Formats: structure tokens, C-alpha cells, sequence
């Protein structure tokens, strides 16, 4: 509910296989893992000013979804459809 969605993101999800329905059912399925929301300025919209901040990871490897846990903003969603995604180094899976 207090999910936020950015228009970089909204303009990715499509392309990596993701819809907003994806993104909330795999929230729902329950906290997997933590790590640190570090975007820089020019990747945190209407705002600019970077983030500092913890954040929940949400799904498996290659399949996930990682949200601010102070904004409820999405830092970052992985592309489905590469089966060679790296994981962001901040990620530690529970």
C-alpha cells in the first residue's frame, strides 16, 4: 500500500519482466533477505538527492525485489529474463 513505484522503474518492468501485480504478489510472499538502498542522485527521481538508507529484499536470486524501508520506494527490481544476473553486492539473503 505504501509501495511507490518510480517512473525509471515503471519503465523497466516491462523490459525485465515485471508487472505492478508481480511486484506486489512477491512482496506478499514475505521478507527473504536485507541490504542497503546507496542509489545515487541522478536514480532517485522528483527528489535527486541520493538515498542512505537499510532495505528489505523481497523474492529469490535473479528474481527479486528490493524497497526502501524508510521511502517504501523500489530501489531496484532484477531482470527476469537475463539467467545471468548478478546479484547487487548490498544483498544479503536470509
Amino acid at each position: 500500500p505504501g509501495l511507490k513505484i518510480d517512473q525509471k522503474i515503471r519503465g523497466q518492468m516491462p523490459e525485465q519482466g515485471w508487472t505492478e501485480d508481480d511486484i506486489k504478489n512477491t512482496v506478499s510472499n514475505g521478507a527473504t533477505g536485507t541490504s542497503f538502498d546507496k542509489r545515487s542522485p541522478k536514480k532517485t527521481p522528483p527528489d535527486y538527492l541520493g538515498r542512505n538508507d537499510p532495505a528489505t529484499v523481497y523474492g529469490s536470486p535473479g528474481k527479486y525485489v528490493v524497497v526502501n524501508d524508510r521511502t517504501g520506494e523500489v530501489t531496484q527490481i532484477s531482470d527476469k529474463t537475463d539467467p545471468g544476473w548478478v546479484d547487487d553486492s548490498r544483498i544479503q539473503w536470509g
